[PDB]
């Protein structure tokens, strides 16, 4: 089944804020922001989803 959620890009067109606002990746690493996570699963094609919020 999913072990989280998907990490959505927020309709950013370009880029994410610096916004820190920590979510842990099933993948154990904590991410600075969601959206980072969003376009870093775009660019790699990768499905990396959220845990849970805050830091690992």
């Amino acid at each position: 089944d999913s072990l989280g959620r998907e990490a959505k890009c927020y309709n950013e067109l370009n880029g994410c804020t610096y916004e820190y606002r920590p979510v842990c990746g099933t993948d154990g690493d904590t991410y600075p922001n969601e959206c980072v996570l969003c376009f870093e699963n775009r660019k790699r094609q990768t499905s990396i989803l959220i845990q849970k919020s805050g830091p690992c």
